[PDB]
């Protein structure tokens, strides 16, 4: 079988929490989709690389579902997606139907603004953790990727491959994870 | 002062090991020109990620001199970087210059066919050193990053970040590589 991932890219997302992921889940087999929030057209992550998605988020949202909806960071993307009804909805649905949804760094607050997961442990970049905890309707963590059940997060762009490996492993397995894991050096 | 740093990205580079530089890069400051090595239209990455550079190589190459020349990985990508006549020009031009020249993966495989840096000792993803070590004109290391005067090269997509730092600190000192390194939560 093969896995499906939704990676919602925004203006102002981390370029580095957007391609780590999307590259490691199709390192291990997972067909990703890069979807813009705003449309088809290159999208200017937060230090200027420019990102081109392979759809609009319209027409990926019609290709679902997907096994795992991935949020990346950014304070400026998360808070374009935290804002997004659409984004609104896919969680909601996601959530719904006992799936997947991964969050990293200030992505984690997208969470929040769309009351998706109440109750469960989560981590941010440190930076983030006062607006994550704002009503305290979560459980804050200092682990670098923290999973608690469906909802997984990370800390930032130095836990990014962790936190792909993370959802590698949730996706495929810790075989793959593992196999995944020894081609890209990571000590 | 604000060094300046020339990315050349070609069709079929890691876009990890794109995107990871640059973005660090640009925390730590330094002007970063992403350079497409085909010309400007938007690049397709070893994973499908797609990048819009910043300029044609053409174009960039008439905006030197950099401070760093940067090749990522990718084994395609760094094919077409040592298939480049105009990788070979710039190369040599930085190398005459006293200018640092880094490589990351399979990246340093170009700096063999362009003859560039012979005599230094260099590191290269495990795969990539046979293919680096045709004819013994680089002594081989293992180390994570390897820094031999003004050739810095590194293993892979997950010592990235420790590339990219490396290039951060040869560039703009120590203090301020440590002042990016802190909120990239790496450990």
């Amino acid at each position: 079988a093969s896995k499906r991932a939704l990676v919602i890219l925004a203006k102002g997302a981390e370029e580095m929490e957007t391609v780590i992921p999307v590259d490691v889940m199709r390192r291990a087999g997972i067909k990703v989709t890069v979807a813009g929030l705003a449309g088809k057209d290159p999208v200017q992550c937060s230090r200027d690389v420019v990102i081109c998605p392979d759809a609009s988020l319209e027409d990926a949202k019609k290709e679902g579902p997907y096994d795992v909806v991935v949020l990346p960071g950014g304070n400026l993307g998360a808070q374009n997606l935290s804002e997004s009804a659409a984004v609104k909805e896919i969680l909601k649905e996601q959530e719904n139907r006992k799936g997947l949804i991964a969050a990293i760094c200030a992505g984690p607050t997208a969470l929040l603004a769309h009351e998706i997961g109440f109750g469960s442990k989560v981590t941010t970049h440190p930076l983030a953790k006062d607006k994550m905890m704002n009503g305290g309707h979560y459980t804050y963590s200092e682990n670098r990727v923290e999973k608690d059940g469906l909802i997984l997060t990370s800390r930032g762009p130095g836990t990014s491959f962790e936190f792909a490996l993370a959802i590698v492993e949730a996706l495929n397995g810790k075989e793959v994870a593992a196999q995944v894991k020894a081609p890209l050096v990571l000590k």
